[PDB]
């Protein structure tokens, strides 16, 4: 596979969510560094799904190919983002701001 | 609600799939202009869920309250994100950069 090429799918695809530096913050998703011969859900400090804490198996090359074709029919349960606002005030404030932008 | 604020809270946590603007294109999500009054599932050109496409609510402000409190509460079955990589080259590609970047 071609490092350069999947640097830039990295960026376009993945670096949204997740970093891959040593030492790199959790982000939506958990951080990556060390990921390749550790179990499912051990990234330390992030609060996994129970589906993606129990998956079991092992990443490697063979796992991450089959995973990365469709991550929620290899560990049905994963969720990726929470796109909602939880705060009350924030979202009567997106509101006001919907009201408008999507009405001018 | 202070437009000011929902404009921020849009650009901090919808804009990566959305867009507000008419004529405005869709990404990940649907265009969302003249969304009020607008029943669900129904930007023109957009393939949404099943599950978004019969939810059968008329959006304005008290359902967009509830729904994005917990969008997948509200319309169990909704999907906002793909983060997979279909071809094969790519994937493979993606794995080479990331056996790379998360040992070094
Ligand atoms: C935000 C929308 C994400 C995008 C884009 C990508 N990933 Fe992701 N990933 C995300 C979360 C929130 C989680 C944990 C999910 C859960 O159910 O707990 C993950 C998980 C992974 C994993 C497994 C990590 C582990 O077991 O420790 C991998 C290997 C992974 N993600 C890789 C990855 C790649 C390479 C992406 C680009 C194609 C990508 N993800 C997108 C959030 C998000
Ligand atoms: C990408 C990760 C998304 C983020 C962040 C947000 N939304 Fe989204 N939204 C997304 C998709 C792919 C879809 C269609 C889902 C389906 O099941 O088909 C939606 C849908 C909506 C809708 C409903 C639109 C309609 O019925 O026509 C609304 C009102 C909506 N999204 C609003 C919205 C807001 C305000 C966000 C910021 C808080 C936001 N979404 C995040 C993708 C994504």
């Amino acid at each position: 596979g071609d490092v350069e090429k999947g640097k830039k799918i990295f960026v376009q695809k993945c670096a949204q969510c997740h970093t891959v530096e040593k030492g790199g913050k959790h982000k939506t998703g958990p951080n990556l560094h060390g990921l390749f011969g550790r179990k499912t859900g051990q990234a330390p400090g992030f609060t996994y799904t129970d589906a993606n804490k129990n998956k079991g198996i092992t990443w490697k090359e063979e796992t991450l190919m089959e995973y990365l074709e469709n991550p929620k029919k290899y560990i049905p349960g994963t969720k990726m983002i929470f796109a909602g606002i939880k705060k009350k005030t924030e979202r009567e404030d997106l509101i006001a701001y919907l009201k408008k932008a999507t009405n001018e």
